[PDB]
């Protein structure tokens, strides 16, 4: 799988990475913290995000050592916004083991590492789009909770919403690895490009994936609702109202949602619209030497689709 | 002495509320300034980003990023008080309702990280990274401080040497780095900028004691408005400490029923600042933050004699006025 062979292609730095993000977890009179920050690294994630910084670095032919640091850097944030979206993975979440207070506290402490980790790379170039990235985030947050259950939603709002919230991160991944390998900035732009779209493509996968049920009980208003909800006519409209405006959900509900979807077709329009964006993903390392780490990221967004082709 | 300081730093206090107002906002999330409106509008001495200020501009500054750094030094405590509000889920701050009543604990959550991230992404056109690395390291030392204070409550083996470390990360970082970046920024000489940390850490250090020492009544432990958190939550604070230092076995008795336990009845705050009063623990930590102020004044010996340096001197007066005898 390509996040295996990234992971091989990466080793050496991902031990640095990994030594970094030990080095700065630390508190001498708070174990608390590294204790907490131990597990949620320790249980989680096949680590794209750095690995993305580190791939977009070496790719345009930089040897190191700074792409180490933002990677750590990129796994803080990404790290410290879980525990706040919290106040996870199956497992019990760090506000319940400890409480609200902990995920708040913890989190905060490694966003601050974070950016003190930054500033030994000297380049505010990839400071100011990593602090952006992370106010980005909050505010994507905090538009997901007013636009939550509100049937105005437009399709770009929800394009906004998910930017926001998963696509700003990566993108700022790679572009910052583009920087500080000093690429041109055709290659900066497509790296941006290419994290941006990769982003979308995971959330908008994760969403037509779903239809299981969880978004639905949720009310999540997500893609193939969106779409089918601005083809409903007169009953569907009513049936949309009930079930996401007034959570008001009965037996057959979800799979009427699923048949309505399926009626207007917006389920395969999702799907499409999921590939379509692994197609503008690949697009955009065309523009990025012929490097091994092209194909592995050309891989990867091909992977996202997967399971929906 | 804090008007005074303020009208000295009156225009620089204008810019700097000016580059607030223009980093706090949201294009996309109109409840994000709406929330920080809500804090910043709630009054606040602003002592901390005057100390930023105060010391570019006494080390000769003409700007223009000693006021990014004053503005960042606020978002910083600002962002921090909002979260400190969602760990003890607090109704009130400034007799008005906190950001996470009024809206939720998301909110007040999301908005810290929002103004945090503001701050750090406003730094980067200083171009400086030493004032970078001090206030992301600062910021990092409140959390921590922040988490330490949480371990140390309850808790009767919590001792002077812990509390110091408490109050220190908690509150002195932030004073400490204020006025440190505003040396640097300036290119003061590195004894200045010692001098100026220094300067910072001790008054931080003072205002918080006195903080501490009336929430439980001041020397005269006389029950008031603003008298009985710290005692309600269980911090070990100094004049704590050194009554439960000073316990024989039925004093310690009432202390781990109150403190460690938690079994609060009527009463038992008059009790304890009569264990206070008896051990000589209020005095003690007004003694305490007077010295304090003494350290921070020494500090200030190695600085140029501007009329900033005596409003300073006449700042660590002020903190501990409220205290005087």
């Amino acid at each position: 799988k390509p996040h295996d062979r990234l992971a091989q292609a990466l080793a050496e730095d991902m031990a640095a990475v990994n030594a970094l993000i030990r080095e700065r977890m630390s508190s001498e009179h708070a174990p608390r913290i590294p204790e907490v920050t131990a597990h949620l690294i320790e249980a989680g994630g096949k680590r794209l995000r750095p690995m993305l910084t580190l791939a977009a670095a070496r790719l345009v032919g930089y040897g190191g050592p700074f792409h180490v640091h933002l990677a750590a850097t990129v796994e803080f944030i990404h790290t410290a916004t879980l525990l706040h979206d919290d106040v996870r993975r199956g497992r019990p979440t760090a506000n319940l083991l400890w409480d609200n207070k902990s995920s708040v506290l913890v989190g905060d402490y490694l966003f601050a590492r974070s950016f003190q980790l930054m500033t030994d790379t000297g380049n505010m170039r990839v400071m100011e789009i990593l602090a952006n990235a992370s106010a980005v985030i909050a505010e994507g947050e905090v538009l997901q909770l007013t636009a939550a259950q509100n049937l105005a939603t437009t399709e770009d709002i929800y394009l906004r919403v998910i930017r926001g919230k998963t696509a700003a991160l990566f993108s700022a991944a790679t572009e910052v690895g583009g920087i500080i390998g000093g690429a041109p900035e055709d290659q900066v732009q497509a790296l941006f490009d290419y994290g941006d779209a990769l982003g979308i493509a995971f959330q908008i996968v994760d969403d037509l994936l779903d239809y299981t049920g969880d978004d639905f009980r949720e009310r999540k208003l997500t893609m193939p609702v969106i779409k089918a909800v601005a083809l409903a006519d007169e009953a569907e409209r009513a049936f949309w109202k009930r079930v996401i405006e007034k959570g008001d959900q009965q037996d057959g509900d979800l799979e009427h949602a699923m048949a309505l979807m399926t009626k207007h077709g917006t389920l395969e329009a999702t799907r499409l619209a999921a590939i379509g964006w692994t197609d503008t993903a690949r697009k955009a390392l065309a523009k990025l030497p012929d490097h091994p780490l092209r194909q592995m990221l050309d891989d990867l967004a091909d992977y996202v689709v997967e399971r929906v082709r």
